[PDB]
């Protein structure tokens, strides 16, 4: 380094600050987009450039060539966290800023394009090692594996204490991307917000709020402009339909969301998802962190586009 400031072309320099930024189809630019975000979010001092670059490149290598849960999803989820962090400057600790972009880049490490349910029904060894949040315990394990490679300890300057804290932020942040855990977490956050007991000084409360940020970042395809949201849905369903086919091979009728013979039902399925998951998620997140409101707004725009799909207006 250390007078070596990463810079993006003008359109990307400006649009990367917005919630609805799409990182584009140039895979070789995604590392530099991430380093740019870390440097602006955390500092040019938070990591050794050489270590960070070696970390990024091994993380990339440990994402698979699957239609949705790939390297592009990793960096997209990290970008949504960057936009939240940058819009809420003063609310987050030095360790939080360090851990959370890394947790986002690593949150689906070594994903095979299959749900926790499918692993359990297949009887995958990972389902015997990790009885709940199966893939999420695996993603965290792969994150620690990569951090333990020679020349890959991006946290090397931290004390023993701070290193355990940062790895505990990452572990909780990654486990929270289990959507099965989201529903309870958001209910509690909503009760706490409304009875005015929510306290960002209570670590157990910060944990919940970081969990909800992680869901919000993970679901951020619903917060893009319609043509991005619509095209991303295709990749999401390409994975679901493969899992459906694999369910059928075990002699199990999949749920309709995963059945490629039931493609006509996707628009109504999207409606349910925006109503039951996405809108509540961004609504509670906006109550706790008002500057995240553009995510709710974009989500509501996309619900309205799915309503139009159903009404054959598109
Ligand atoms: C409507 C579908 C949907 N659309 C999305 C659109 C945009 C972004 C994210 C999206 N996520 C979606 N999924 C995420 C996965 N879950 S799950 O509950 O973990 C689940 C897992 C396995 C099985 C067998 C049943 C349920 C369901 C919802
Ligand atoms: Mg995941
Ligand atoms: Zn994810």
């Amino acid at each position: 380094q250390g007078l070596m400031q990463f810079t993006l072309p003008v359109r990307l320099c400006k649009e990367i600050e917005l919630f609805h930024f799409d990182i584009g189809p140039f895979e070789n630019m995604w590392p530099g987009i991430f380093v740019y975000m870390v440097h602006r979010s955390c500092g040019t001092s938070c990591f050794e450039l050489e270590k960070l670059c070696r970390f990024i490149m091994s993380v990339k290598k440990n994402y698979r060539r699957v239609p949705y849960h790939n390297w592009k999803h990793a960096v997209t989820v990290a970008h949504c966290m960057y936009a939240i962090l940058q819009n809420n400057h003063t609310l987050f600790t030095d360790l939080e800023r360090k851990g959370l972009l890394i947790a986002c880049l690593c949150h689906d490490l070594d994903h095979r394009g299959f749900s926790n349910s499918y692993l359990q029904k297949f009887d995958h060894p990972l389902a015997a090692l990790y009885s709940t949040s199966t893939m999420e315990q695996h993603h965290f394990s792969q994150t620690v594996s990569i951090l333990q490679l020679e020349g890959h300890n991006i946290f090397s300057t931290l004390s023993s204490s701070e290193y355990e804290q940062v790895l505990e932020i990452i572990r909780k942040a990654i486990i929270a991307t289990d959507l099965a855990l989201y529903f309870g977490n958001r209910k509690q956050l909503e009760e706490m917000y409304q009875t005015g007991s929510l306290n960002l000084n209570n670590q157990s409360h910060r944990d919940r709020v970081i969990g909800l940020m992680m869901t919000a970042c993970d679901l951020c395809s619903v917060t893009k402009l319609w043509p991005v949201t619509k095209l991303t849905a295709n990749d999401i369903y390409a994975e679901f339909w493969a899992e459906g086919d694999e369910m059928k091979k075990l002699g199990i009728q999949p749920i309709p969301m995963m059945d490629r013979d039931k493609k006509d039902e996707v628009p109504q399925g999207q409606l349910g998802f925006y109503n039951a998951v996405a809108i509540p998620c961004y609504t509670t997140l906006t109550q706790i962190l008002p500057p995240t409101e553009p995510l709710l707004k974009a989500c509501r725009d996309n619900l309205s586009q799915w309503e139009k799909v159903i009404r054959g207006e598109e």
